[PDB]
DNA sequence: GCCAACGATGGC
DNA sequence: GCCATCGTTGGC
């Protein structure tokens, strides 16, 4: 992905941790989804928008 | 320039 | 049709 390296920590995390401000954000953790960006320690440590991480 | 919010869509 | 999460935007 052009936002992916597919080779760091963050990428090859599978689990959202529940608990950053992205994941709270999410349905799935009863959230109003209007953020919609993947867990902070989901987000690619080399390609992921400095401001996401 | 930042960022909260949202439109968009590939993948299922 | 829905979902995950991307790129865009308007207001500051
Ligand atoms: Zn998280
Ligand atoms: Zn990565």
């Amino acid at each position: 992905s052009a936002r992916m390296c597919g080779e760091c920590e963050a990428c090859r995390r599978t689990e959202d941790c529940g608990h950053c401000d992205f994941c709270r954000d999410m349905k799935k953790f009863g959230g109003p989804n209007k953020i919609r960006q993947k867990c902070r320690l989901r987000q690619c440590q080399l390609r992921a928008r400095e401001s996401y991480k």
